[PDB]
């Protein structure tokens, strides 16, 4: 019941997909919490080139981590927007590297499970919840 930090897990399911990933505080507990604010909850997915951003109306802004590279398989969160975005390919500036965003932070990974959401349907529901 609070015991620990480098332990926290979220859902995200698809209607025609499915993936886990997991959270470490490198972000910040803080923001951390408003995630975990937002378990089951619905919201719509927005298709981009292998890129893919929803929001959950939870608006948790602040000015820490907010990294702008990662290699192949690591999950961030967009923090200009409020939108939470997965990586399994190009992005909205492909060209020879993988540019996700300008300041996104790394809200984990995918491990358990090696999923190839980024082949989802233009426009589909979508449901945040923490296991």
């Amino acid at each position: 019941m609070g015991e620990r930090g480098v332990e926290m897990r979220l859902r995200i399911r698809f209607e025609s997909a499915e993936c886990e990933v997991e959270l470490y505080e490198e972000w910040a507990p803080e923001t951390v919490r408003a995630i975990a604010d937002a378990l089951p909850i619905k919201s719509t997915a927005n298709r981009w080139g292998d890129e893919i951003y929803f929001t959950t109306q939870v608006a948790v802004e602040k000015e820490e981590n907010s990294k702008d590279v990662v290699e192949l398989g690591d999950v961030a969160y967009w923090i200009p927007g409020k939108a939470i975005c997965l990586f399994f390919g190009k992005t909205p500036i492909s060209d020879d590297k993988i540019r996700p965003a300008s300041a996104v932070n790394v809200i984990g990974r995918i491990v358990n499970s090696m999923e190839g959401l980024k082949g989802v349907a233009d426009g589909e529901s979508v449901v945040v919840e923490r296991a």
